[PDB]
């Protein structure tokens, strides 16, 4: 494996850390390839769910015991901190809150959150290695409570970020928001990646394919499929009640993306850095619901 940039993986990875039993597991955390059979009998459906007022209630339950746990990493960053320990500290604060983190065991993920350092794009696994000063980072979060799942994700500076750095990351961030704006029952979910490639393109940023928003309430990822490009094929129309995700992730350099040999980290094939941001939405009446919002400050924690 030719590496597209800087980074290497640390290993070894400390062992697998286990959930005390008195926590609610999903399907695919005891499959023995971590695959889940809920969400694998609705593949190759575009069908989205309309959630009841139960639903609604177990997901802002969810979603808002995320952003906490999405706080206590933003509260680790600095030089040094090694992503393994972020990753500690997460599964933690999911344990303390009653939540499985959703990522372990996810398809034989092995960590219970994605930290994801500059050309990686998104699924970076967290290791051995301490951030390092001018650093960019996104952790993504998402816990498991009650049979539903709350998902967001956040891009931090590690100390002082150079302006490239600054101008990704605020772009991105702009991006998902602009999306966001646009959320409101009617909308086509293909337009969403309209909105975002215009404002990334604008700023001279590529927008990753491979990669996409999704569905999300009692399965992971389900439908709809929210792709973040211009003039995509996206299946379906908003409706009060409908549950997803928006995450843009936008690069400095192309869009093309590939795999390293883990079968999880995805990194620039040019080796330039990648930002992501991340909420989970309810579509109401008037708009949406940001369900994964800051309660307690205006802003992502980068600006603050
Ligand atoms: C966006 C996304 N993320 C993950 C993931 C996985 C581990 C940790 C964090 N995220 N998984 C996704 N999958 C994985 C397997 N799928 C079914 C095909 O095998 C599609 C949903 C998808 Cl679609
Ligand atoms: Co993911
Ligand atoms: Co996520
Ligand atoms: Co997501
Ligand atoms: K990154």
């Amino acid at each position: 494996y030719r590496y597209t940039g800087k980074l290497r993986p640390h290993y070894p990875l400390m062992p697998t850390r286990p959930v005390p039993s008195y926590i609610q597991r999903p399907d695919y955390a005891d499959h023995p390839l971590g695959m889940s059979e809920s969400e694998q009998a609705l593949k190759g459906t575009s069908q989205i769910k309309l959630l009841s007022s139960e639903d609604i209630e177990g997901m802002r339950l969810v979603c808002r015991l995320a952003r906490e746990v999405l706080d206590v990493a933003a509260g680790m960053i600095k030089p040094g901190v090694t992503t393994e320990e972020i990753d500690h500290a997460v599964h933690l604060a999911c344990i303390a809150r009653n939540c499985y983190p959703s990522p372990l065991n996810y398809y034989n993920f092995p960590k219970s959150c994605c930290t994801s350092v500059n050309e990686v794009i998104c699924h970076g696994i967290p290791d051995r290695r301490p951030l390092q000063e001018g650093d960019i980072v996104n952790v993504d979060i998402t816990l498991y409570r009650n049979g539903y799942h709350g998902d967001l994700n956040e891009t931090f500076f590690v100390g002082e970020v150079d302006d490239g750095a600054r101008k990704l990351v605020q772009t991105t961030y702009e991006c998902l928001m602009q999306a966001i704006d646009a959320v409101k029952p009617g909308v086509r979910y293909r337009e969403l990646g309209n909105i975002i490639q215009k404002h990334a393109q604008a700023n001279g940023f590529s927008v990753v394919r491979s990669y996409c928003g999704h569905g999300i309430h009692k399965l992971f990822h389900t439908a709809p499929n929210v792709p973040h490009y211009a003039k995509n094929k996206a299946v379906g129309v908003m409706k009060s009640g409908h549950v997803f995700t928006i995450e843009p992730m936008i690069c400095e350099g192309g869009w093309q993306d590939e795999t390293w040999p883990d079968g999880w980290t995805a990194v620039t094939r040019d080796g330039k850095r990648s930002a992501q941001f991340e909420h989970t939405l309810l579509v109401t009446d008037t708009g949406c619901e940001i369900l994964t919002r800051r309660l307690d400050s205006a802003r992502p924690h980068f600006m603050s």
